[PDB]
């Protein structure tokens, strides 16, 4: 097996989880220790369904930028015995573009799903469903409902979380290492 496949599959095994909130099915990224991230609009509550069980959420932080603008990410601290394999080193210090990225999705409906989204480019400002949002990036692929939280990956890097799409193109909230410090 080659390297990109090995990395993506290992993400699925160790870091990318099927979840369900009152808002539906999402892909969750576990980053390190008991810390994971979801799209804000998933609206995680006091508990969350993760894979085969109900998991209590100890803390939720909805990230905003310096001007108070939505970043569309919620950091959740889980009440679990597992420490996620720490993937912070794979997350760039700054929001970074990529060539020929793969969107990795893991939901009950879309389990272990790999989607070649192509190049990922800087986008910045996006108004999504009436919520102005910052630090987004864009790919020319027609992403669909059910794919939010999907992990944007390229060449051993983990660069965004899928948050929306307009039927022709898809958008992620960009990841930076400091979010998870
Ligand atoms: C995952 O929840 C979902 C994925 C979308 C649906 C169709 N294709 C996709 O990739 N995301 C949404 O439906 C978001 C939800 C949202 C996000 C932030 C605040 C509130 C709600 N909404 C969305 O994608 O609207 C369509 C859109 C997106 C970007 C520009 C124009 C229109």
């Amino acid at each position: 097996m080659g390297p990109s496949l090995d990395f993506a599959l290992s993400l699925l095994r160790r870091n990318v989880r099927q979840v369900q909130t009152d808002q539906g099915h999402f892909t969750m990224l576990g980053v390190r220790d008991r810390l994971a991230v979801l799209p804000r609009h998933s609206q995680p509550g006091k508990t969350i369904w993760i894979e085969h069980k109900l998991v209590n959420i100890l803390d939720a932080v909805e990230l905003v930028d310096e001007q108070g603008v939505n970043l569309e990410l919620t950091l959740i601290t889980l009440d679990t015995n597992e420490k996620f394999r720490d993937i912070t080193k794979f997350i760039p210090e700054n929001i970074s573009t990529a060539s020929d990225a793969t969107l990795v999705i893991n939901t009950e409906h879309m389990p272990s799903m790999f989607v070649p989204v192509g190049d990922v480019v800087q986008y910045g400002f996006l108004n999504l469903s009436g919520k102005p949002t910052h630090r987004t990036m864009m790919y020319n692929f027609p992403t669909k409902a059910g794919q939010c939280g999907g992990v944007v990956t390229s060449v051993g890097k983990v660069i965004g979380i899928h948050i929306g799409g307009n039927g022709r193109q898809g958008f992620c909230a960009g990841l930076k290492r400091s979010y998870f410090a």
